[PDB]
């Protein structure tokens, strides 16, 4: 009962992130649905809504692939889906040379950056905050 | 989780099965109606019924059944007022949805999504007609 | 009037903060701007354009005043003027009390907390953040 | 000069470029290039948002922009969304998309100018350049 491709991206979204909470307390189906909100592209707004589904849930590229979901899309989100063997630097210079997951990516810093929706804010905290301002700013050379 | 952030989560998740495979002028899901109408909300208890705030249409969503689901009586509340009655004229389903303070908001971000013309192929004459439509109404529900 | 008034408000604020800075080096002019672009109403954007006029640059009450905004509009911006011998504690709970300026003090702290545009980020500003966010927190309590 | 960032100097360059000059809505035009300016992403899209209607100023001119100190690519980028004598309105949006950053600003002038949100009403009149923001709006998308 799917009509287009951004719709089932959406419900595979909303079922694998199914149960699962960010750092802040809410549901944490909600941080793809905010940056797929910051895209501005059909392209953008797929990857987005999955940009964390191959990390943190069951799903996984060759799911996609079997579900329809084109090439460029799936590499799209295996841009912006972190390697164990690489350094987070090294990620995001891999971001960079996708022009999908860049853009994802820049938006997923952004909500990642968005303190209005924390509680509170520890040393921890700063030190991600860092990094994340680091690859923001290498994203948008 | 807390209560109202389990309850957002639910709302999502009736929103989209009740919206599953329905389709707008567009083309486009319909799904992403109500979601672009809760991006443009404030605060929780908005999104919900931003989410929400076309489903009773759908027959396996009734009030009964949000009241079932855990969703409280003034959420509720809050969807039927932004949800036309059978026979409701246009003029009277606005002035009741501004007497909700949570509905009147909601339907706010519902009009301007609604008069956001960037996903409209070509505007005809019957377009403007309903664009006016909701002007009206939007300047309505921002009085005093 | 209104739209008159908003304008007045920008050419205002634009001269006072003219070549001022933020902590990040941008101009300080946009700080207002961003605050303003929060806002939902004419009356909310021009206190946003005008709320640190009075603490930052030479703008007076009595200036605004002489130059047509309306006594509600002047004390909005008053009730986000941090007076001399006042704690930020006492600051923020009199900033709420005032139906302008709650809003405006609201898209004030959410422009503060963007650290999408500084350079770095430290531990001396753990201490601004969190005091934003529980001033955030304080001013939207219903 | 009393400037600190040349975005700076360009908000003051379009504060007194358009001062006193109104929009269609009724409010003042300067807060047109901000609303543009606001939904750009890099601090270059931001300058020429600001300045991408003071061209007609008979003060402000590409050499004047030069003389301040803007790029040559910014200003180019300004005349790529600055429209010719007799050049045609297609013609012109398909010049503005050659052009990296214009292609971006001038996405954001047609989204602000596709906003009846601000708009008192609508008529009849309003349907061809509504139809023609659309039609440019869809081919600066066609890109990617
Ligand atoms: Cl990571
Ligand atoms: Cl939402
Ligand atoms: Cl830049
Ligand atoms: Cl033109
Ligand atoms: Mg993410
Ligand atoms: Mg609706
Ligand atoms: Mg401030
Ligand atoms: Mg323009």
């Amino acid at each position: 009962n799917t009509s287009t491709l951004l719709e089932k991206a959406l419900q595979i979204a909303v079922k694998a992130h199914s149960g699962q909470i960010d750092k802040a307390g809410s549901a944490y189906i909600f941080h793809p649905i905010r940056v797929s909100n910051r895209c501005s592209t059909d392209d953008e707004r797929i990857v987005a809504l999955l940009h964390d589904t191959i990390e943190d849930t069951e799903v996984t590229a060759e799911y996609l692939l079997m579900e329809g979901f084109p090439r460029n899309i799936v590499d799209a989100i295996l841009s912006v889906t972190r390697n164990e063997d690489e350094s987070y630097d090294d990620f995001i210079k891999r971001s960079r040379l996708n022009p999908i997951g860049r853009q994802v990516k820049l938006h997923d810093l952004e909500d990642n950056m968005d303190i209005t929706r924390l509680n509170e804010l520890t040393e921890k905290d700063i030190y991600r905050l860092n990094k994340y301002i680091k690859a923001y700013k290498y994203l948008k050379e």
